[PDB]
Order: C-alpha cells, then structure tokens, then sequence
C-alpha cells in the first residue's frame, strides 16, 4: 500500500547522449502528449496512496510516467531513442495491465498512445 522510490531520472554514470531523434522525443512527442486534456494522470508517478490502490505496486513492478519521462529527456539521461519509446509503452502497457477495458483511465491512455504512435511515425532518420 506504501510508494516505492520513483523511477530514477539522474545517473551520473549512465552514458548519456542529445541525438536529433531524442530531440524529437521531448520537443514533439512528449510536448504533444503533456498538454493533451488527458495527460494529468500520467504528468507523476502513480500515488497510491493518496488513490487508494493499495495493490498497485504488487501488479506494476517497472512504473513509468510522463514526470519521469519528461525530467530523463530534460536532463539527457538517455543514450537513445528506443530507451525513451520503451519508457513511453512501459507507461501505456502499466494502465491496460493494472485497468479494465473501457475504464476512463483506459480511454485515456488510449488517446494518448494514438498520437504518440502518429508521432513516433514520424520520427527522423
């Protein structure tokens, strides 16, 4: 029923790299996604707490979130692309494991996951 630490978003030693396609990632993909009118459960980690999910955490063992995703693109903590895509369908995924078909929450990540799929498509060489 308790938080864990979030996902980590600094690591000194972890090589880092700003390529065009990252680039990208944080000046279409995640600002397309973050001012979406159903972004605002995504913008942070999961608080269980204060959702009163207490069994959140025992299904979803690798949480992901925009917050995060947003600060590890704003701080170059990726090596490249694929890294950052993983963290994006990790965070999708976690929703569909964790809901029902057709719940709000459901819906929602659905409308973001189809523009981030539009763009993605779009991402450069």
């Amino acid at each position: 029923s308790m938080n864990p630490p979030p996902p980590e978003t600094s690591n000194p030693n972890k090589p880092k790299r700003q390529t065009n396609q990252l680039q990208y990632l944080l000046r279409v993909v995640l600002k397309t996604l973050w001012k979406h009118q159903f972004a605002w459960p995504f913008q942070q980690p999961v608080d269980a707490v204060k959702l009163n999910l207490p069994d959140y955490y025992k299904i979803i063992k690798t949480p992901m979130d925009m917050g995060t995703i947003k600060k590890r693109l704003e701080n170059n903590y990726y090596w490249n692309a694929q890294e950052c895509i993983q963290d994006f369908n990790t965070m999708f995924t976690n929703c569909y494991i964790y809901n029902k078909p057709g719940d709000d929450i459901v819906l929602m990540a659905e409308a973001l996951e189809k523009l981030f799929l539009q763009k993605i498509n779009e991402l450069p060489t």
